[PDB]
């Protein structure tokens, strides 16, 4: 589990969104595994606006933050899981690292801010849904 809290937005994995998220929906995209809902309180996270390929992510199944090198956002075939059939996720970045399903939501960050959230994994790879192209998270 986990979310990004920027401005009056809450960014979560679409597959982990709650009824309150869906009842206060701003935007969702199943191909990216992302959903954004509105919040009453303002958040403290800042979104990175960059092309970094190195950063640090939180792994809840290890209670640890790990430094990683990750790929540029791309269209990756991802194997079937409990929440999705086997399909080609978009805007996904891969790194070598440990993950189990409940680590979805952990933040990946660089020197500029939040880069994305854990979305997939398997065989020692972890997959992050990028948010750096969602410029509208910075306003309104
Ligand atoms: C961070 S999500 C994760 C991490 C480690 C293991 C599994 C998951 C998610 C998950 O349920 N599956 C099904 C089993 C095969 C895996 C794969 O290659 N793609 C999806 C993935
Ligand atoms: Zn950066």
């Amino acid at each position: 589990s986990g979310a990004i809290y920027v401005g009056n937005y809450r960014v979560v994995n679409r597959h982990l969104a709650t009824h309150n998220d869906w009842a206060n929906l701003v935007w969702e995209d199943s191909s990216r595994d992302l959903l954004v809902s509105s919040t009453t309180a303002q958040g403290c996270d800042t979104i990175a606006r960059c092309d970094c390929q190195t950063g640090v992510y939180y792994c809840s199944s290890r209670r640890k933050h790990y430094p990683v090198s990750f790929s540029k956002p791309s269209l990756i075939f991802v194997e079937a899981s409990e929440y999705y059939p086997a399909r080609y996720q978009s805007h996904l970045m891969l790194a070598v690292g440990h993950s189990e399903p409940g680590d979805c939501g952990g933040i990946l960050r660089c020197q500029h801010g939040v880069v994305g959230i854990v979305s997939t994994g398997g065989n020692g790879l972890v997959g992050f849904a990028d948010v750096r192209d969602l410029l509208w998270l910075d306003e309104e």
